[PDB]
């Protein structure tokens, strides 16, 4: 890929973000805490998942940024609607508004439904996202292995302004303890 100079900085949005999660005074880095996090209840919270989204909300151009899931066991990433479901049970599909990859007990699979296996050879420790609105693409990068292609949703039916999303995961295991980080340009 050569989309680096589409390059955006993305900021984490707290008021998005599930009461557990813990975003840095930069509103770069985000992890799951050991606790919820002494925060009121708010419509746009996510409820049942340990999710956020980005501040910057996006209806036309294209965009590209990147993310560190360095030594994390579970992690969706993507793009979704501003209008998905923020509350109760729901399925990460493009019908539902979002456009995501993710790792799950060691495979990597993105979100169609049903899901769709991923062939990676070198496990990412960074992930590059470029969404180009006009096209109706999103696209995955795998930074660790000279940007190579993880996936690809074309003919994308975005149906409003999309928002960055991301999901540390639980950390059930105690292994999954690590946050996600949105990189340098
Ligand atoms: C009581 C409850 O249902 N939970 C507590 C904890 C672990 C599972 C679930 C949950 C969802 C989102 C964030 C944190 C949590």
């Amino acid at each position: 890929h050569h989309h680096h100079h589409h390059m955006v900085h993305i900021t984490l949005d707290r008021n998005t973000a599930n009461s557990w999660l813990i975003i840095s005074k930069d509103r770069r880095q985000v992890r799951m805490g050991d606790t919820h996090q002494n925060v009121s209840d708010n419509k746009e919270r996510f409820s049942n998942y340990p999710m956020v989204l980005g501040a910057q909300r996006f209806s036309s151009g294209k965009m590209y940024w990147e993310v560190d899931v360095t030594q994390k066991e579970a992690w969706d990433l993507g793009v979704c609607r501003d209008s998905v479901q923020r509350k109760g049970q729901f399925s990460l599909s493009p019908e539902n508004g979002f456009w995501t990859i993710w790792l799950w007990q060691d495979s990597y699979e993105a979100g169609t439904s049903p899901q769709t296996t991923l062939h990676i050879q070198v496990p990412p420790c960074q992930i590059g996202i470029f969404v180009d609105y006009e096209a109706g693409v999103v696209s995955f990068y795998n930074i660790t292995d000279h940007g190579s292609l993880i996936y690809t949703f074309s003919e994308c039916v975005f149906a409003g302004p999309l928002r960055p999303f991301f999901n540390v995961g639980f950390n059930y295991s105690g292994g999954n303890a690590a946050p996600l980080k949105l990189c340098p340009l």
